[PDB]
């Protein structure tokens, strides 16, 4: 009990620095203490019961900076930290976080579409690059099943990807799975059961409604219900069984819907809006402040 669904950062018409809580079992919101520096396309997890944002760029009127920072929120006292920084600049990046480790993949510095990796470790408040990726991904969306990193779609500076690929931190490896069905770049990406599940995205053309899970075991993609609405550059986390997907751009509005994946039912359903729509944020789940 207690958990909360944290949005940190975004972008509707600049890079964004609120932290705002969504509280599933009674529909409230609350607004907590700014990012110290506004930042789009970042993301967001948790370690340990403390918040981290990672990456993204601060998109002003007087500046588009790409974010290498690490910072980390503490609920019980609402404030936020800086942690080390990583050895790069990564906007559009995606996380994931094994054992108590975080791993920043991929993202953009400027013109440069990275494949690198890293690896930070709290406990030493260090990061350490790691095996690069296979393929170069930007808006790239990552996941942790079973103590294995995956890696799914994006942009490589040139495509929209369909492929994907998962790290094996005993091996030190990347090794592409079978491509998703379609081309998703800067999808929500998240694990659920037994399953990745990519959700919305752009693939090259519209943005999409449309969801697809893999199955670790069947090495299969398949589609489940789709979305109500289209949507690129979302957040997305999973809280007590269910996905929920935060925001995001539909090709005409900066979303403020936030719906809700039941895996029962094969249904979604939206739960609540947000207090302003936005894209690009960072999500993570801990508990309240
Ligand atoms: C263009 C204007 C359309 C409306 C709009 C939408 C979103 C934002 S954002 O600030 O949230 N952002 C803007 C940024 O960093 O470029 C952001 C963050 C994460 C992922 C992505 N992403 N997703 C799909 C794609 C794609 O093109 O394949 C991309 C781009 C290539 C990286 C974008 C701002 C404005």
């Amino acid at each position: 009990v207690g958990r909360l669904i944290y949005t940190a950062g975004g972008y509707f018409r600049q890079s964004l620095s609120y932290l705002e809580a969504y509280n599933p079992s009674n529909g409230s919101w609350l607004r907590l203490a700014d990012l110290q520096v506004p930042r789009s396309g970042l993301a967001g997890c948790v370690v340990g019961g403390l918040l981290y944002a990672v990456g993204g760029r601060n998109n002003s009127p007087d500046g588009n900076t790409d974010s290498s920072a690490l910072d980390c929120y503490n609920p019980m006292t609402n404030q936020w930290s800086p942690c080390a920084s990583m050895s790069v600049p990564r906007n559009r990046i995606g996380v994931g976080v094994i054992d108590g480790h975080i791993y920043a993949v991929g993202g953009s510095h400027g013109c440069i579409h990275h494949s690198s990796v890293e690896r930070y470790e709290p406990e030493r408040d260090e990061w350490h690059l790691v095996a690069p990726m296979l393929t170069r991904r930007i808006g790239v969306g990552v996941a942790v099943l079973n103590r294995l990193l995956y890696a799914v779609g994006g942009f490589d500076g040139t495509n929209r990807l369909n492929s994907a690929e998962c790290y094996y931190p005993e091996r030190n490896e990347w090794r592409m799975i079978t491509p998703m069905n379609t081309i998703r770049s800067g999808a929500g990406v998240c694990v659920l059961h037994n399953c990745i599940y990519a959700a919305g995205g752009y693939d090259g053309q519209d943005q999409l409604n449309s969801v697809e899970r893999y199955d670790v075991e069947t090495e299969t993609w398949t589609f489940v219900a789709p979305m109500r609405h289209h949507r690129s550059a979302l957040g997305i986390t999973v809280h007590q069984g269910k996905i929920y997907v935060l925001g995001g751009y539909d090709g005409h509005t900066f979303l403020d819907s936030v719906e809700c994946y039941d895996p029962d039912s094969d249904t979604w359903s939206e739960v609540t809006r947000m207090t302003s729509g936005r894209s690009g944020v960072g999500v993570a789940v801990t508990m309240e402040p």
